[PDB]
């Protein structure tokens, strides 16, 4: 139900891998447990066995703007970009952005 303000990660981005994940928040201010992590969970083959990818999280010009940039190129398949936003009031907001790559 709860989701960040606006972002451009890869909302069900099926067709090809994007350049970088984008995130925006009118009240980011992490300093809690906010972040992001990309996991390559291609089609179900090994009893659903996800794996974290070698990526990094870096904010844009503003600190309220997040920009995920993987050090490695996203190959075809399926991936899930799990992000977590939290302002300041316990109960962190969790979200995931799945996308395909062809
Ligand atoms: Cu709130």
């Amino acid at each position: 139900h709860p989701k960040l303000v606006s972002s451009t990660p890869a909302e069900g981005s099926e067709g090809a891998a994007p350049a970088k994940i984008e995130l925006h928040f009118s009240e980011n201010l992490v300093t809690q447990f906010s972040g992001a992590k990309l996991v390559m969970t291609a089609m179900p083959g090994m009893e659903h066995s996800p794996m974290a990818v070698k990526a990094a999280v870096s904010g844009g010009g503003d600190p309220k703007t997040m920009v995920i940039t993987p050090a490695s190129p996203l190959t075809a398949g399926t991936y899930k970009v799990d992000w977590r936003a939290v302002s300041s009031d316990t109960h962190p907001i969790t979200g995931s952005v799945t996308f395909k790559v062809k």
